[PDB]
């Protein structure tokens, strides 16, 4: 298992995503939004927000455990190492991303770290605040790189079919996008 930097992604983006159109686009929003399911299917947290910024970015947050906010090695953040090095979803994304902003809460702390051109931290993962000890979640903001995608326009109908397949999988759990660009909304909730 050899790993790399995020140039290798930069390089060779449709090994990864498949493509650098429309449908490669769209790919870095499933594995935003994937990480989110896997963890309210693990039972943390029962919202996930989508929102796509008038900016053209687009967020992405839940209220699960949060990330971890501890050490790797050298004093490099855990978090720090999953968004730079290539082994997934999460540096693949930052490395196709002319910058991106991830936000914990946990512990009564929130933390933000932001990254840009392709990756490269500009910041180390600092305390920005703080919360109740009962608020938990992580947040992730992307501006897809416009040097690399050949449209960098999210399509409101395509994330609102994903979200609402991904709800009724889910159970239990809402799932909500919101266009800053056109003030629409919707949410999506299935029980069982
Ligand atoms: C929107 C989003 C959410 C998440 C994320 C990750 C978590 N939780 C974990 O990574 C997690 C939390 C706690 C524990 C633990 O063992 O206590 C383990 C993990 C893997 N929640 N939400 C991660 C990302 C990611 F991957 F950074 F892009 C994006």
């Amino acid at each position: 298992q050899v790993l790399e930097g995020l140039d290798a992604v930069r390089k060779r983006p449709g090994m990864y995503i498949g493509s650098t159109d429309g449908a490669g686009l769209h790919h870095l929003v499933w594995e935003i939004v994937d990480n989110a399911v896997d963890e309210a299917l693990s039972g943390f947290g029962d919202r996930i927000d989508v929102t796509i910024n008038k900016d053209g970015s687009l967020t992405v947050q839940d209220h699960g455990r949060g990330m971890p906010t501890g050490m790797h090695a050298m004093g490099i953040p855990t978090v720090e190492v999953i968004f730079t090095i290539l082994h997934v979803g999460s540096s693949v994304v930052n490395a196709l991303s002319s910058w991106l902003e991830v936000e914990i809460t946990r512990d009564g702390a929130v933390y933000k770290q932001r990254f840009e051109n392709g990756g490269k931290p500009v910041t180390t993962l600092k305390k920005i605040g703080t919360a109740l000890k009962s608020k938990t979640g992580t947040k992730v903001t992307f501006m897809p790189d416009a040097t690399i995608f050949s449209t960098t326009d999210f399509k409101y109908n395509t994330i609102s079919e994903r979200l609402n397949e991904s709800a009724f999988l889910l159970k239990n759990v809402t799932l909500s996008l919101t266009d800053k660009r056109t003030d629409e909304a919707i949410e999506f909730h299935y029980e069982n």
